């Protein structure tokens, strides 16, 4: 099957890295009121230089120009109730990330910009053309993404739901579902600018990129870096957010130059790993946190088989559904693995 359907947007204007059109692609579910908008991850670029060497071998991320007609929806956006045990019958929204900067810039292709950074903006331009294709009548809009999609959900939930609210939608209850996003500005295990710092930094000034509010202005000029990192912004966000990271995610340990007999230094180095995000997800109430070496979930077909406590992911987010109507007999919502090393949970993904 492939049932989601290739929408450019209407206003050309929001466009991807090299001014072709954003898009969406849409399979809409007649009667059900709830929307699954995903964003797509995929790295970013930083500089003119890595850019364009972005476009020249991952140009799908950078341009609108050779998308399918359509996608199949697969995991978390699968309409088959065995693949997606959780939401099947929602409407269904895939968002491809094609502005490489983790959906926070909002800056156009122009005279002094080879590239055009706009995800922010491609994000309210969905949102603003689906009101006229369904999404008016919804009464709850998860916006849900992974790894750098999961970090865009950090950064654009609640504009999200600032943007219903003054456009006169106040009832669609706007939710985030951040996946394999949740990142820690940690020590290298050995040094190398792949250090999730200095990536971040160097990202907002070349991509004009914009952080939520509240954040902005704890951290303020110059630091607004801090507010791509999960347990600096999520504190200050209003919209529910459902928190899913794997505890050793291979992506963390790409930017920590962690490459796997481990001897004791790198042993620790990935306890410790383990412990801090442990450790950033104790006051995280809906979260899902396994203890895997692994990288994304919840597009993945087999999303369904990791389980923490006994409890799958599609579970624990119907109990975050139900916890959105104090905690509910057999139905939890905080789900953090406590063992110490990848794969002391004997569900991880096997690869
Ligand atoms: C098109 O999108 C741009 C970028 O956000 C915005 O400035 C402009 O107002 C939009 N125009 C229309 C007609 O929607
Ligand atoms: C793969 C990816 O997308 N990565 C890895 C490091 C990172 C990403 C995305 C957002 C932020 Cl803040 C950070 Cl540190």
């Amino acid at each position: 099957n492939e049932d989601l359907r290739l929408h450019l947007l209407l206003n050309t204007s929001v466009t991807c890295n090299d001014g072709s059109p954003a898009g969406y692609y849409l399979k809409e579910s007649r009667g059900s009121r709830r929307w699954l908008l995903f964003l797509e991850g995929g790295w970013y670029c930083f500089n003119r230089e890595n850019c364009d060497s972005r476009y020249d071998t991952m140009r799908r991320l950078m341009s609108s120009r050779d998308w399918p007609r359509t996608r199949t929806g697969t995991g978390i956006l699968s309409s088959q109730p065995e693949e997606n045990p959780y939401w099947w019958n929602a409407n269904m929204v895939f968002i491809p990330y094609c502005s490489s900067d983790v959906w926070s810039g909002a800056s156009s292709k122009s005279e002094k910009n080879e590239y055009a950074f706009m995800g922010a903006l491609i994000i309210q331009e969905v949102v603003r053309e689906l009101l006229g294709r369904g999404l008016s009548g919804a009464k709850v809009l998860l916006l849900a993404g992974s790894s750098a999609g999961g970090t865009g959900v950090l950064l654009n939930v609640d504009r999200v739901a600032e943007q219903l609210e003054k456009l006169g939608y106040p009832a669609i209850q706007v939710r985030g579902l951040a996946d394999s996003g949740w990142f820690l500005d940690n020590k290298q295990y050995r040094h190398t600018t792949c250090a999730p710092t200095e990536a971040i930094r160097r990202g907002i000034r070349y991509w004009n990129g914009v952080v939520p509010e509240r954040c902005r202005r704890q951290f303020q000029e110059g630091e607004e870096w801090n507010c791509f990192f999960g347990y600096k912004v999520y504190p200050t966000l209003r919209s529910p957010v459902f928190v899913v990271q794997w505890l050793f995610d291979e992506a963390q340990l790409t930017v920590d130059n962690v490459h796997l007999p481990v001897q004791e230094g790198l042993r620790l180095y990935i306890q410790n790993l383990g412990r801090e995000l442990r450790h950033t997800l104790k006051d995280v109430p809906a979260s899902f946190a396994p203890a895997c070496l692994s990288h994304e979930i919840i597009i993945r077909s087999h999303w369904t088989d990791v389980q923490v406590k006994g409890t799958s992911l599609p579970r624990a987010l119907h109990c975050w559904d139900r916890s959105l109507h104090t905690p509910l007999k057999g139905c939890p919502v905080h789900l953090v693995d406590s063992c110490p090393w990848p794969h002391c949970n004997p569900s991880c993904p096997t690869g």
